[PDB]
């Protein structure tokens, strides 16, 4: 009668070992009356209790009175690192951000240096057929100094996490379960010549640099070797981390959904993520993949359908969502050296003193931020750290597989028999029968709470189920069935239309070849979606002497670079999802974005240009070439990054 009010003081209990000295007592039995809190420790949703007979609210009164104690008994003096002392030369004035757990030393002196604007063919294209983009959600966001400040406030200025006393030795003997021993101490830096391949000279600049990542490769390699060199005797370096706002002008990726960056970007330095990636480049980049279900390098135009070969073998398919709260502040220090002994598992052992010294600078890091501003934050991770992906991602596949199997019984080296895992640094999702995810999703908000990632505060306490496939959600994303012209059946990418128009339409910056690269990224996307895809076509046939300029774009013929990647023609896509398009673009009419009219505007549009003499790209849409007579023929075409 009472438990989901204990359920609710047990996610703030401190989390504890076993006893078998006391009775162990659940939310259930605590309810029931007649058990008296002994400890607030929790192991399991347990407390230990005295059968003393209480009242059930006397147990509730006790507990929280116990809890409170233990909080303020322990909300207390950071000494800070030696190899840290230099940040305090660089102060000038005096903090103001109020951070109640990190020191503030202060604030450096300024150094010495975008908005969100329409792309104009691809806005006067949805303009053209009704879509009203007024009515359109604001999908890059820049946040102001004030509530950056409060940003970091609320998210980074935190205490680490603790955690179930032994965790990191239970998750090392999950690790032990899917190790590659065939990849041990083989790992070695890789050639200036690999590195430079996989990487976005755009690549911002720390606080205290200037030149961007191809600068620095340019000019100051010798800088990148000697971080190297330092790490690798064990030396300390000036490690720290600069701190701005999502989608500010250094808001840059090394390497569709970028809704998997938090509010508050923290990363090294050019110089130092360049030397990081020399050396642990097989790591970072997952060349191979030894971080089992490992989807950071799958296409997501690819992801659904491999996804789906396995959800069709099991009797009773169920999919469970990770949703952790903000991932990267809940990254604790013993986590971070569970990943550290990890590395050193696959790496040459020539490399073991420069994953501890670079793991060592990352437990205690000094944040500098666009304003000055520098506080020092323990443990966690800055979302802009090579190791973020690959890091993030086996930390998840332990952390999930450990929950799984104290939460159904499952043994660890047995839950790749019974559940198939996939995850993308925090996000994920595991695959099982029904019965067994059901179990896992009912135990596994307290259990995560309790080995230090809590998850986001859902309906009941249970985590998130997926009955069917398509009510999975991955990446921003969800699946939506097509029906091809060859009488197969295949999954896309799904996402809301609104939020494909805006991300479409709008851009940060401070050209037709972009907006053509954009388009052709979205039709590789969003054809699913007859909206997109004519809009697609459209700004495609526009000025085709431009070659296109972001995370794909084509070698000569767009509709044959299609065909590649996808593996059929678009003109042979019969249908979408006649449901899950209904779901996906709900939006619309909620935000009233579009009209009755929008669908036959934007047909008739690609009608009009398709009937014309020539060549026409709206003409590989099935429907458009129904109605113009005209086909399009493809040239030779590729897709490239």
């Amino acid at each position: 009668n009472l438990t989901p009010l204990f359920e609710e003081l047990l996610q703030q209990c401190p989390p504890g070992g076993q006893n078998k000295t006391a009775h162990m007592v659940s939310a259930y039995q605590l309810a029931q009356g007649n058990w008296m809190p002994t400890s607030c420790h929790v192991f399991m949703g347990t407390i230990s209790a005295r059968r003393t007979k209480t009242h059930p609210y006397e147990a509730y009164v006790k507990l929280r009175e116990l809890v409170e104690e233990h909080k303020m008994k322990t909300l207390c003096g950071s000494s800070l690192g030696k190899h840290n002392d230099w940040i305090i030369g660089k102060i000038k004035y005096q903090g103001n951000l109020r951070t109640k757990h990190m020191l503030n030393p202060g604030k450096v002196a300024e150094q010495l240096c975008r908005h969100n604007v329409y792309n104009k063919t691809i806005g006067s294209v949805m303009t053209a057929t009704g879509i009203r983009l007024e009515k359109l959600p604001v999908v890059r966001a820049q946040t102001d100094t004030t509530n950056f400040h409060q940003a970091i406030r609320d998210k980074i200025d935190k205490e680490e996490n603790l955690q179930t006393p032994g965790l990191h030795k239970k998750l090392m003997e999950v690790f032990n379960a899917l190790k590659r021993p065939e990849l041990e101490s083989s790992y070695d830096a890789v050639e200036w010549e690999e590195l430079e391949r996989g990487i976005n000279r755009k690549g911002a600049a720390g606080f205290f640099e200037r030149k961007n990542i191809g600068e620095i490769l340019d000019s100051e390699k010798n800088k990148v070797e000697e971080i190297i060199d330092n790490l690798k005797k064990g030396r300390n370096i000036k490690y720290y981390e600069t701190a701005i706002p999502k989608n500010e002008k250094r808001d840059v990726n090394d390497d569709f959904v970028d809704e998997k960056k938090p509010r508050v970007i923290q990363y090294p330095e050019a110089k130092t993520r360049l030397a990081i990636t020399k050396v642990m480049y097989k790591w970072v980049k997952q060349k191979p993949v030894v971080i089992p279900g490992y989807e950071g390098k799958t296409p997501l135009f690819q992801i659904f359908d491999k996804v789906k070969k396995e959800w069709d073998q099991f009797q009773n398919p169920v999919a469970v969502s990770f949703d952790t709260k903000a991932w990267d502040t809940q990254v604790t220090t013993k986590d971070l050296e569970l990943i550290k002994d990890i590395q050193k598992y696959y790496f040459k052992k020539k490399w073991h003193k420069f994953i501890d010294t670079l793991t060592m600078h990352m437990t205690e890091v000094p944040v500098i931020c666009a304003d000055g501003e520098v506080y020092i934050r323990k443990g966690q991770r800055g979302s802009g750290q090579p190791d973020t992906s690959a890091g993030n991602s086996m930390l998840n596949v332990l952390t999930m597989v450990y929950a799984f199997c104290e939460a159904t019984g499952v043994p660890y080296k047995s839950f790749d028999r019974v559940a198939k895992i996939h995850v993308c640094g925090d996000d994920g999702f595991l695959i099982t029968e029904r019965a067994l995810g059901e179990k896992f999703a009912s135990k596994g908000v307290q259990i995560l709470y309790e080995a230090g990632k809590p998850q986001k505060i859902t309906e009941g306490d249970k985590m998130k189920v997926a009955y069917q496939f398509d009510d999975i959600e991955f990446c921003s994303h969800t699946p939506i069935q097509v029906r091809w012209s060859d009488n197969t059946s295949s999954y896309m990418p799904g996402r809301n239309t609104t939020t494909i128009l805006a991300k479409m339409a709008t851009r940060l910056d401070s050209t037709i070849a972009y907006e053509k690269a954009v388009a052709f990224s979205f039709l590789l996307m969003y054809s699913w979606n007859p909206l997109i895809r004519r809009i697609c076509l459209l700004v495609l046939s526009t000025e085709l002497q431009v070659k296109p300029g972001t995370t794909y774009y084509y070698e000569g013929d767009p509709i044959s670079a299609y065909k590649e990647v996808i593996g059929h023609n678009l003109f042979d896509l019969k249908r979408t999802s006649f449901e899950k398009l209904a779901k996906l673009n709900l939006s619309m009419s909620v935000l009233g974005a579009w009209t009755r009219h929008t669908s036959k505007r934007l047909l008739q549009d690609c009608v009009n240009m398709g009937v014309k003499e020539g060549n026409w790209l709206v003409n590989a849409d099935r429907l458009v070439s129904s109605k113009t007579g005209n086909r399009y023929i493809p040239g030779e075409g590729h897709t490239l990054q």
